């Protein structure tokens, strides 16, 4: 027989065990058939993850997915009559694993470092810093970051002299004033925020270093 390839969100609870789908012997007229199930997930590491009742044939999951630690199974039930003999071919069972955003970013450092000349304008490039997002990016933002500028120490000539690019990460001189001799050194707090925006935020240090 034949089972469609079958899609479920991760991190799931249940009620387990929950029924996935039915498999099937045309043969179950001329005998019992016992089903059984075979494969990584079932009766290798990870086992226990995915079983079969053996009357029914009912497909089981027995504990919620974790998408991140194995995305996809694949899965070969098996018909045996009741004296013992295969009756089907072994079937294929396809267990795709949906994203859910349980994943908060991760800057790739605690601390970014940057220098600018005391003379640049305002519009100029610093720094670019990076997140990263272990849930997907491809058809949800649960894995895409939004940046933003937490706060910035010290505050003179004044507060907000620094913005970041909300999707890239580069970090800009957006007002005059810097000056090495009244502050050589600021330190910016950056966060990244899942969901563009929407979701979990993490922090990491951004320091800023003047050139005379
Ligand atoms: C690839 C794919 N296809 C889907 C279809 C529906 C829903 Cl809710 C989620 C998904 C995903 C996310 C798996 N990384
Ligand atoms: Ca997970
Ligand atoms: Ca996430
Ligand atoms: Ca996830
Ligand atoms: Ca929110």
């Amino acid at each position: 027989w034949v089972v469609a390839p079958i899609s479920v969100p991760e991190n799931g609870k249940g009620p387990f065990p929950q029924r996935l789908n039915q498999l099937k012997s045309n043969k179950d007229r001329d005998t019992k058939i016992f089903y059984s199930i075979t494969g990584p997930g079932a009766d290798s590491p990870p086992e226990g993850v995915f079983a079969v009742e053996k009357e029914t044939g009912w497909l089981l999951l027995n504990k919620p997915l974790d998408r991140e630690e194995i995305a996809k199974y694949e899965l070969f039930g098996h018909a045996v009559s009741e004296n013992g003999a295969s009756v089907e071919d072994p079937m294929n069972i396809s267990i795709i694993v949906t994203d859910q955003n349980d994943h908060k970013p991760k800057f790739t450092q605690d601390t970014f470092r940057g220098s600018v000349l005391e003379g640049v304008l305002p519009g100029t490039s610093v720094m670019q810093v990076t997140a990263t997002d272990e849930d997907d990016a491809i058809y949800t933002y649960n894995g895409v970051v939004a940046y933003s500028i937490h706060s910035q120490e010290p505050k003179d000539p004044h507060d907000l002299m620094f913005t970041i690019h909300r999707s890239t990460g580069t970090i800009s001189v957006i007002s005059s004033g810097l000056d090495r001799e009244k502050v050589p050194e600021y330190t910016l707090t950056i966060q990244a925020t899942d969901m563009d925006g929407d979701g979990s935020t993490t922090t990491a240090v951004a320091v800023v270093e003047i050139l005379d």
